[PDB]
């Protein structure tokens, strides 16, 4: 599934609802910390909506547990990410992924 | 994983090697037989290579067990396909997929 470990607390009040746009900054890394992607490096937040199969399930269920302003590490098992296939040229088969996610706002 | 059940036998001699192009016709369906895609409908075989994360793992391991001319049903568990996420707008979360695959040739 997904484990959510908090780096900095959110407002403890505003949690994402299906049909809102979540605006986040993320860094994705393998379990040993190797970075494969980050929106912080592009200086451009990533936006997505819950309920539309727009993100891997680990994100759909991890970000729904965060409130605005929170920064958390989401550790996602392979079945909630790219499974036995991986993602071509970036993520190996059976990889647990770690995302450092900051939920900046909801629109 | 993947289960391979044969509809028509292949030559029992020529099995796909990494670095060959497999030329196939396929029909993909959910477990109840609902069709979501077929190359047969486009009259255009699908081609791919083993060893390059070009296909879901269930195909990488299922087609490697088929010889040329064989037609088989590959039943693939979600972790060897799209897992808990599914494929946006086409495949639901946690879906076992069934592919009717004919291995036409290797190039
Ligand atoms: C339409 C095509 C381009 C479109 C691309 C963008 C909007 C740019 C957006 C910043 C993606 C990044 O581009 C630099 C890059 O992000 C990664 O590096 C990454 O960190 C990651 O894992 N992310 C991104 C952050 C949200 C979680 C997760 C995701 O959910 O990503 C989603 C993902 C790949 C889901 C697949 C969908 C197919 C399902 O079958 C499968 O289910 C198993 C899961 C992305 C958002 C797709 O919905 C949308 C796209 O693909 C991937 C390693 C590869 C991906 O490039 C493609
Ligand atoms: C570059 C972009 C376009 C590029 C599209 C084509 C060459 C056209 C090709 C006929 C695809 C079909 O287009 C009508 C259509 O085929 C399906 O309908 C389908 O029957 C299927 O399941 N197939 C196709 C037959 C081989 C097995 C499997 C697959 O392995 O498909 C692969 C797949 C989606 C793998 C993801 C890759 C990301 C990993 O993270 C994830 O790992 C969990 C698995 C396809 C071949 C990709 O490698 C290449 C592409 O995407 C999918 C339901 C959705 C897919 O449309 C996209």
């Amino acid at each position: 599934g997904v484990q959510v470990e908090t780096i900095s607390p959110g407002d403890g009040r505003t949690f994402p609802k299906r049909g809102q746009t979540c605006v986040v900054h993320y860094t994705g890394m393998l379990e040993d910390g190797k970075k494969f992607d980050s929106s912080r490096d592009r200086n451009k937040p990533f936006k997505f909506m819950l309920g539309k199969q727009e993100v891997i399930r680990g994100w759909e269920e991890g970000v729904a547990q965060m409130s605005v302003g929170q920064r958390a590490k989401l550790t996602i098992s392979p079945d909630y990410a790219y499974g036995a296939t991986g993602h071509p040229g970036i993520i190996p088969p059976h990889a647990t992924l770690v995302f450092d996610v900051e939920l900046l706002k909801l629109e």
